């Protein structure tokens, strides 16, 4: 069964600092972009909508505008790592990585910002 792996399910930064949340999920021999769909999301806010090879920077919250990116180097590798840089305190909470090739599941991400 398809399967995402977390390598850490909590996250301590420090005020200002830059943080990168790796999610892994299987890829065999290659990367197709018109079956991958990944999905991240913090609350009910939209991070990074990536369907087919696209993204729509319409949709995305106004709070991670211009703060967040999916570091398309690591796709290839099986890694969906979302970036997120200058973490404030509204930045903390719990994050999920949804992603869908050849099946489907998601994982949970705990975030905790240190006072400054």
């Amino acid at each position: 069964a398809f399967t995402v792996t977390v390598p850490k399910d909590l996250y301590v930064v420090e005020y200002g600092s830059n943080m990168t949340i790796e999610c892994k999920f299987p890829v065999e021999k290659q990367l197709d972009l018109a079956a991958l769909i990944v999905y991240w999301e913090m609350e009910d806010k939209n991070i990074i909508q990536f369907v087919h090879g696209e993204e729509d920077l319409k949709v995305q919250h106004s709070s991670y505008r211009q703060r967040a990116r999916l570091l398309k180097d690591q796709l290839s590798l099986g890694n969906a790592a979302l970036q997120i840089t200058d973490v404030k305190l509204q930045d903390a909470g719990v994050y999920r990585c949804m992603i869908s090739y050849g099946g489907a599941d998601y994982k949970r991400i705990t975030v905790k910002v240190n006072a400054p």
